[PDB]
């Protein structure tokens, strides 16, 4: 699955912000517009047994340019919430469900 970081007209969102994949699918977050962005999983909203540090970009790493991306494969079933640090207050938050 592919997720865009920022919308064509600079809007501060994940596109799409709600996705469902199957266990073992790869999500590739691609830097699109409205830089900079990053991807952090919410420690409170992840399936028990998921290690957040293993699955997240460090909160301070940022993608500042086109072509930059972040890939992660999720295996545990259930719902994970994620956000973009710089834009958390702007509502750039999303959610994946692994089936
Ligand atoms: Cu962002």
């Amino acid at each position: 699955a592919e997720v865009l970081l920022g919308s064509s007209d600079g809007g501060l969102a994940f596109v799409p912000s709600d996705l469902s994949i199957a266990s073992g699918e790869k999500i590739t977050f691609k830097n699109n517009a409205g830089f900079p962005h990053n991807d952090l999983f919410d420690e409170d909203e992840v399936p028990a047994g998921v290690d957040v540090t293993k699955i997240s970009m460090p909160e301070e790493d940022l993608l500042n340019a086109p072509g930059e991306e972040y890939s992660v494969t999720l295996t545990e079933k259930g719902t994970y919430k994620f956000y973009c640090a710089p834009h958390a207050g702007a509502g750039m938050v999303g959610k994946v469900t692994v089936n």
